[PDB]
């Protein structure tokens, strides 16, 4: 006769700019995208803060600035372009100033518990990357397809 | 016959001593004004904290002293003097220890986005002061009448 | 005839391990003894995090680590052994990562407010202890029955 079969497989654990766990957070909205498009998981710089009006203009990161916070996941705001999820230009932003999230890494190797997490020129987590931050690891270390993801944990400026 | 006429006119943005937005803020009560008078719009500095009882005893800040936070706006903790609020030798005392809030201020110029905020002797806001802290400017640059203000955020001692 | 007479007495402040204030804290779950038995009003060391599953690796601490959290008294995941309340090997421990805490303390001396904290091998709160943490003291000092008992501000790593 045959012998029957049953499978079983699990989901992966997280998307790229999403939060992790239900920790203490503050996200940040009145922030507009000066130039340019914002990738969700990814850090974000400063261009200007208004005094009058209140809104801070941010871009995406380069070289020789300082990171501020890192866009998050969300099904409104969201542009649909690239094969993924953007921020446009003219358009608010979900930037988190705190709190635990899942970046984006162009690391090979796991990294440790409590160091320093440094970035590159695009704003992706690099191992050796040029930019020093004052966030830490947070642990999270696993990939989504052919994506690589990380967690950090970030602190305040 | 005659032509009719509409006016417009704006609010200022805030006051001395108010809290900015609704982000994560921590605000200490259980604190007796030991001596002297504190306005709304000042730092203040711990004098002593009572082992059993558990009230901080506050005062306001003088010549090398570490600030603690600021004091916080409040329509029935606070009594009227000089024609403005303050709060008097005794009785609760509402500070806040983080937070983003508007402080006075006499400096003349726009203040950079992230930089350490320097306060006076007094413990009002100013470009070139002598006690420095850990705080950092958030962008907000306004004036009250004659009245000069500033935001800044605040970290937990 | 006689004199009718009453009397009076006070409760004590505080227990060890158990919470403060209700200020602004964070209590992180998802954590297991490692290996050996924790107090309740002892610190932890992170032995190791877990890339995939999440959970912590939580120890005692020891000569040259850095604490990570205090753990928090409860009347649910908590045993008692030794005619008093500590977490068993095996077990989920809810240490708390920021806030304020009644911790153990080997000093015999009253602290500072600001200064910073200065551990033991053993855990335990000591006036020169060779372990240096970033924690500061909060002023709480009392004694319950014959265990002296220090509170202490704690920070996010």
């Amino acid at each position: 006769a045959q012998i029957n079969a049953s499978y079983q497989r699990d989901m992966a654990i997280a998307l790229p700019g999403m939060v992790a766990d239900t920790s203490k957070y503050n996200i940040d909205g009145a922030c507009v995208v000066n130039e340019g498009d914002v990738l969700v998981g990814a850090a974000v710089q400063v261009v200007q803060a208004q005094a009058v009006d209140g809104h801070k203009l941010v871009k995406a990161l380069t070289t020789g600035t300082t990171p501020y916070g890192v866009a998050i996941r969300s099904h409104w705001q969201t542009v649909n372009a690239q094969n993924q999820m953007i921020y446009e230009d003219g358009g608010a932003i979900n930037v988190m100033t705190s709190g635990r999230v899942w970046m984006l890494s162009k690391s090979t190797e796991a990294p440790t518990f409590g160091s320093a997490v440094k970035l590159d020129v695009d704003g992706q987590e690099k191992s050796d990357g040029t930019i020093e931050t004052t966030w830490t690891y947070a642990g999270g270390w696993t990939k989504y397809k052919d994506i690589q993801l990380v967690e950090v944990q970030l602190h305040q400026l």
